[PDB]
C-alpha cells in the first residue's frame, strides 16, 4: 500500500472529492488512524482500495447526505453480530432496520401467488431515489417478512412499538458473481429514504443460488468484497443459505458462503433444514410446498408454506434461540417466566400488559400452584406464544388454572398455526388459494373448557396435533375480565395420548367414605392437576373438554360385575373429592350418580334388583354443545340400560374404586379413553 | 448485592484469592466470572469494558477463565447477558456457560415444581434466587458442560448402559475400608445368560461396596431398569439396594434449624429407592429389577452391595418410558405343532434384536419380557386371558425363559382338570390341580401378583364360569420371562390368548374370602 499523503491528486481534507485520484492510482492506499478524507465512492468502486485505520466521507448519490466509511472496520471486521444487534434492540427498545441482499428466493417467490420484484431501472439495478418498500408490496410474504413476524411477535411481549423492520433488496435473476449485490448495496440502502437512506443496522447476504458456474475462488472474493463494504459502513453482517434442495448447490454453498462466514468471523445461517422438515412431513406436503400455480414442479422457489418455514428457521436462529422453547413429548410450559414466552395485548385498548405473580389459595388446585401469573386488564385480551416442536406427531393440552369470574358462554378460544408467518391476504385475485393455505396452516382451533364451565374453576382442554418446527399459539379471553391468567401447556404425542388402564383385579377395604384411584403414582410424579392429563397411561387423567368435543369415547368394562353397595369411580378428582359413581346399590339395582364431596343426591337407578356380580360396560361421551359428559350404561345380559345421566361437574379425573359396604370386596375392570377428532353419534331407539 | 459495574469483582479478585490462605492465597487454577444480574442499568459498552478488565487481570495471573450465565428467568436480563457476557466470551476467546436452560427444565416439570423452585420460606415469589432444587439444577448444568460432557452419557428411551467401559461411568468404593477399586474384565460362562455376556466387569473387594454413576436424561417421562448379571455367592436377605436422586447435589443437612424442610426436599429429590432382585433371590443367578421414573437432566444412581462379597459385578441399566413400559400382547390366535417337550414364545424377534436377558424387559411390546422384581413390588398386575379355553394336555407358558428353559405352565391336563405348575427344565413335579374334569375349551383368566416381602410371583386362576379357581401357586424360581405356548399333546392345536403386564407403584391387595 501507499500512504495517502504520497498519492498524486489527493487532497487531505473533508471537502475535496478524492474519488477520481484514488482510483486513477493503480495500487492500494493507506490512510492512518485519526485521518479522514472525502472520497465520494461510486457503488462499483472496490472499497478494498483503502487500507489502514482512517475514515472516508462518502456522499449519498441520491440524497443531500453523507456517510462515513470506517476503513479499520473494513479491514479487521467490526466485531458486530446479527444476534447481538437483534437482542440489543430488544433490550434497548431501539430501532433495528434489517437489510437483505438476495436473489429470487428472498425476493419473495413464491411467498404469495401475486409476488413481484422491486422496481429496477433500464440497467437492471434498483431504482434510486426511491420510497419503495418491498414488505408492503410484491415481497410482502417473503421469508424475510415471516422472519420479521416472529421477531415482532417476540417484541410484542415488551411493547407495541415496531422496532424490527426489513429492507429487502432482493431481485430475481440477479447474481453475486456479476457484482450486482455489491453495487446495489449502495442503491438499495442509501438510495431509498423509506429504508432510511443509510446503511442498515443489520445486513444479510442471502445470494447464492444463481451463481454455480462461477469459480469457488471467484465467489469467495465477491463475498469478501461485499462483507467489507458492509463492515465499513457499520453493518452487523450475516450470511444465509436459504435452500438445500439442490445437490450441487449445497456443496457450493458450503465451500463459499459457509466457508467465508467462518473465515471472516460473521454469523452463518441455514434455513434449508427446516424447509426440508416442513416439506417432507407426508406424501402430500410436496404438493403444497413445491407445486406452482401452473402445475409445474419447483423446489428452488418454494410456495407460501415454504417461505414461512424458512422465515421460521431464521427466527429460531435469532431471537427464537432464547425466547422460544424447544419441546418434546413430556414437556410443560408452566406459569414461571411467562414474560419470556407470552405477550398479553388488550382489546380494544391495544395495551401490552406486563405479567404479575400473585399468590393463590382457597381451592385445592390453587394450593398446588401457590402462585400464578396474570394481567389486570378489565378488557378482552389476546395471549400469544410460540414453541418449537422437535418431533413430528406432537400434541398439546391447555390448562386454564383459575377461571375467576368467567361466565358460561363467553367466547374464550385457542388456535394453533404452523408453519408461522404473516397470514396470506384473504382478498384480491388469489383469495381462494390464500384462504385454503391459511386454513391448512391452522392445525388446531376451538373453544376452551372455561367457555363451557365458567368461573371459579381450574380446567383442562385437550387440543391435538402440532407440527415439527415453529408453532404459533393464540389464546383469546372474552367477556372483559378484570384478571386474565396465563395458561400452562402440556405436550404429548398422538401415538400415546389417552387413558389406558388394562385389565386389573384388586380388592378394596370396607367402610370407605371416599373413592380412591385404582392406580397411583408418587405425588412428586403427579399431584393431580395437569401433569398426567391424557398422557396415555394407567395413571392418566381425563380432560374437562376437547377443542374437538363429541368425537372421543370413554370405555369402562366390569366383566364380573360388582357386589352390592360397591361402585367404580369415573373422572374422580382426589383433590376436590368429586367424581362419577357407577355400580350396584344396596337394593341390588344398577345406579349412576355424582359423588360431589359426599355420596350422590342425584342417583340414577335402573334395571332389576338382581344386578350383583353381573357384568356391564360404561360408555362416556361429550357434548360439543354443552361440554357435558354423558354416560351410557349397559349390562352384558342386555336387561339393564340407561343413558339418563349427564354431568358438567364431574368432568375430569381418574379411575377409582369405592367400597362403602361393610366387607372387603374384589373389583375387576379395565378403562380406556380414546381421542377422536371428527364428531360421532351414539344414539339408537328402543325398536 | 455486589456489581461488576462498580468494580467490585475486579477489586475483590485480589482480596478474595490473594487474601485468603484457605483459598491458597494465590490466583486460582480456574477463574469463573458469574456476575451479571445486578448490572442491567449500566451500558452494554460499560459492562463489556468491565468484563475485559476482569478477564485480563485473571489472564495475567495465570487463571483459566470462564464466563457463566446462571439464570434465564428475566426477559431483559437474557438479552443483556447475551450482549455482554456471551459477546465478550466469544470475542476474547474464553469458554462460555449457561446454566439457565436446565433450571428452566427442572423448574417447569409440572404444575407444582414452580413452588419447589421459586417460593421462598416467607411465601413470596422469587425466580431470581432459586430454592435448593434450583441451585442443584444449575450446578448440574455446569457439571454437564464440563466433565459431564465425556464422563456422563446422554440417554433417551431405548438406550442401555452396558458392562463395557464401566470405568468411564462407574466408581466402586468399599466400606469400611474406603478403597476405590478399579474395574476388571473377566470371562464368564457355565450358565446360559453368562454365555450371552461372555465378559462382565467386576471388582474384587471382600467387603461391602457402593457403586455410583450418573446419566443425563434428554426427555421427561423416562424410566430405568436394573440388571444384576451374576449374583455369585449372594444370600437371600442381604440388603442390596439402589437409589436415584434428581436433581443432583450435596444433600441438604438433615439437622439444625431447617431439618424438616431439608428432609422434605431430599425426599423429593429421591425419585426411586428400594431392594434389588438379588436381595430376594440370592446367588448363582442373573436378575432384573424394574425401578421406575427418572427426571430430565442429571440423575444420580447409587447401588449398594451387602454381605461382604468377594466379587462385585457392575450392573447394566436399560432406559425406557413410563408411557410405554410393560408387556403388551394383544389378542392372538395361532396353532402349535404336537409333541413338544419345550415351551415356545408366542412372539419372537430376531436374535440380533433380543437375545433374551435384558434388552426387552418391560419394553411394552408383544415381544417384551417381565422382570424378576420391582423396586416397588406388590403394585403391578399380570393378566392372561384365554377366552376359548384350551385342549387337554395343552398349556400357556408365563414367565418362560427360553435360555434356561424355565417358566410357569397353566392349562388343561390330560384328565381334563385345570392345572398350574413350574416347568423347571422339565415337565412340572409341583402341579397344582383344581376344578372338575370338564375344563376343555372353557375360558379362564390368570392374574399374577408379586410379594414385596418375598419377591414371589403369586398366581390366581379363575375359569369364566366361576366354577374353577385357585390361588395356591407361587414361585420364586420362574420369576421372569416371555409368554409362551406348550403343546405336548399328540395333535396340532389352536391357542387364543392375550397378555398384559401393568406396572404400579403403590401397593395393592387382591384377597377375598369364600363367603
Ligand atoms: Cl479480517
Ligand atoms: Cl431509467
Ligand atoms: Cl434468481
Ligand atoms: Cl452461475
Ligand atoms: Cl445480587
Ligand atoms: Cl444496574
Amino acid at each position: 500500500s501507499t500512504s495517502v499523503y504520497d498519492v498524486p491528486g489527493i487532497v487531505v481534507n473533508t471537502t475535496t472529492d478524492n474519488r477520481a485520484a484514488a482510483y486513477a492510482f493503480p495500487g492500494k492506499i493507506f490512510i492512518p488512524n485519526g485521518v479522514t478524507i472525502r472520497c465520494n465512492l461510486l457503488p462499483d468502486d472496490d472499497v478494498r482500495k483503502f487500507v489502514g485505520e482512517g475514515k472516508l466521507i462518502v456522499k449519498n448519490q441520491w440524497y443531500a447526505k453523507d456517510h462515513t466509511f470506517d476503513i479499520a472496520a473494513s479491514m479487521n471486521g467490526n466485531n458486530k453480530t446479527v444476534n447481538d444487534e437483534i437482542y440489543c434492540a430488544f433490550r434497548d427498545q431501539t430501532f433495528c432496520r434489517i437489510g437483505i441482499i438476495g436473489d429470487s428466493i428472498t425476493d419473495g417467490a413464491w411467498g404469495k401467488q401475486d409476488w413481484s420484484s422491486p422496481p429496477t431501472n433500464s440497467d437492471g439495478d434498483l431504482d434510486a431515489p426511491s420510497t419503495y418498500n418491498h414488505s408492503l408490496s410484491g415481497g410482502s410474504h417473503s421469508w424475510t417478512e415471516h422472519w420479521m413476524n416472529g421477531l415482532l411477535l417476540t417484541q410484542s411481549r415488551r411493547s407495541g412499538e415496531t422496532i424490527y423492520q426489513s429492507a429487502n433488496c432482493s431481485v430475481s435473476g440477479k447474481k453475486l458473481s456479476d457484482g450486482w449485490g455489491y453495487r446495489n448495496f449502495d442503491r438499495g440502502f442509501f438510495g431509498n429514504t423509506r429504508y432510511g437512506a443509510e446503511a442498515p443496522r443489520v445486513c444479510i447476504l442471502a445470494m447464492g443460488w444463481n451463481d454455480s458456474s462461477a469459480s469457488i475462488a471467484t465467489y469467495r472474493d465477491q463475498i469478501d468484497k461485499f462483507v467489507r463494504k458492509a463492515w465499513g459502513y457499520g453493518c452487523a453482517v450475516g450470511i444465509v443459505t436459504v435452500n438445500d434442495n439442490d445437490s450441487v448447490r449445497m456443496a457450493f454453498e458450503l465451500s463459499t458462503k459457509k466457508y467465508m462466514a467462518d473465515k471472516l468471523g460473521v454469523e452463518y445461517f441455514n434455513l434449508g433444514p427446516n424447509l426440508t422438515s416442513a416439506s417432507s412431513r407426508n406424501e402430500q406436503t410436496g404438493y403444497y410446498y413445491y407445486v406452482k400455480k401452473d402445475g409445474t414442479w419447483d423446489t428452488t422457489h418454494p410456495q407460501e408454506l415454504g417461505q414461512m418455514a424458512m422465515g421460521n428457521a431464521m427466527y429460531m436462529q435469532t431471537l427464537g434461540n432464547k425466547y422460544c422453547r424447544r419441546v418434546r413429548p413430556g414437556d410443560m410450559l408452566t406459569q414461571a417466566a411467562v414474560e419470556n414466552y407470552w405477550d398479553c395485548v388488550g382489546y380494544p385498548s391495544g395495551t401490552h400488559y406486563a405479567p404479575q405473580y400473585v399468590p393463590v389459595s382457597g381451592a385445592p388446585a390453587l394450593n398446588v400452584f401457590r402462585f400464578l401469573s396474570k394481567c389486570v386488564t378489565n378488557e378482552n385480551v389476546t395471549m400469544t406464544t410460540m414453541v418449537w416442536c422437535e418431533e413430528e406427531g406432537m400434541t398439546v393440552s391447555l390448562l386454564e388454572p383459575w377461571t375467576n369470574a368467567a361466565v358460561v358462554g363467553q367466547s374464550h378460544n385457542i388456535r394453533v398455526e404452523s408453519p408461522v408467518g404473516k397470514a396470506l391476504f384473504e382478498s384480491g385475485e388469489y383469495q381462494e388459494r390464500n384462504t385454503q393455505i391459511n386454513a391448512y396452516r391452522t392445525v388446531l382451533n376451538g373453544k376452551t373448557a372455561m367457555s363451557y364451565f365458567g368461573g371459579g374453576k381450574t380446567l383442562t382442554t385437550y387440543m391435538g396435533r402440532l407440527r415439527k418446527g415453529l408453532n404459533f399459539i393464540r389464546y383469546i379471553i372474552d367477556g372483559s375480565p378484570t384478571d386474565a391468567y396465563f395458561p400452562m401447556l402440556k405436550f404429548g404425542s398422538y401415538k400415546t395420548d389417552g387413558v389406558k388402564l388394562p385389565m386389573v383385579r384388586l380388592s378394596k377395604e370396607p367402610n370407605m367414605t371416599r373413592p380412591a384411584p385404582v392406580m397411583k403414582q408418587s405425588n412428586a410424579n403427579d399431584y393431580g392437576v395437569f401433569g398426567e392429563v391424557l398422557s396415555g397411561t394407567q395413571f392418566s387423567k381425563t380432560a374437562d373438554s376437547h377443542l374437538y368435543n363429541g368425537a372421543s369415547v370413554g370405555y369402562l368394562a366390569v366383566p364380573r360385575g360388582l357386589k352390592k353397595n360397591t361402585y367404580i369411580a369415573l373422572n374422580y378428582n382426589p383433590l376436590t373429592n368429586v367424581g362419577v359413581l357407577v355400580g350396584v346399590n344396596a337394593a341390588g339395582n344398577m345406579c349412576i350418580g355424582t359423588f360431589n364431596n359426599a355420596n350422590p343426591t342425584d342417583w340414577v337407578v335402573f334395571g332389576d334388583t338382581t344386578r350383583e356380580d353381573k357384568g356391564f360396560k360404561v360408555w362416556e361421551y361429550t357434548s360439543s354443545s354443552t361440554g357435558a359428559h354423558t354416560f351410557t350404561v349397559e349390562s352384558d345380559d342386555g336387561t339393564a340400560t340407561t343413558s339418563a345421566f349427564s354431568t358438567t361437574v364431574a368432568t375430569s379425573g381418574y379411575v377409582g374404586l369405592y367400597n362403602p359396604s361393610a366387607s372387603s370386596q374384589l373389583f375387576t375392570l379395565e378403562y380406556s379413553m380414546t381421542i377422536g377428532n371428527v364428531g360421532l353419534e351414539h344414539h339408537h331407539h328402543h325398536h
